[PDB]
């Protein structure tokens, strides 16, 4: 029906938000600390010297196991 395909919509935007918005590849599971912003993969998040979303500086990285992860 049109409604499969507007759910099918909503998963695929739901599950994009979960994934690093540098790569667009990998699940997000890394917050720049201490600003909190939780938008990249481990890969991308070491590779940054200040956050993408505020740009304070990344003091550390802390990884952040969630529920949501999969594999
Ligand atoms: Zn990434
Ligand atoms: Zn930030
Ligand atoms: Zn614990």
């Amino acid at each position: 029906s049109q409604q499969t395909r507007v759910l099918q919509e909503k998963l695929r935007k739901l599950k994009e938000a979960m994934l690093c918005m540098v790569c667009c590849e990998e699940e997000i599971n890394s917050t720049f600390c201490p600003c909190g912003h939780t938008v990249c993969c481990e890969s991308c998040a070491a590779q940054l010297q200040s956050c993408p979303v505020c740009r304070s500086r990344v003091e550390h990285v802390q990884h952040v196991y969630l529920p949501t992860h999969t594999s």
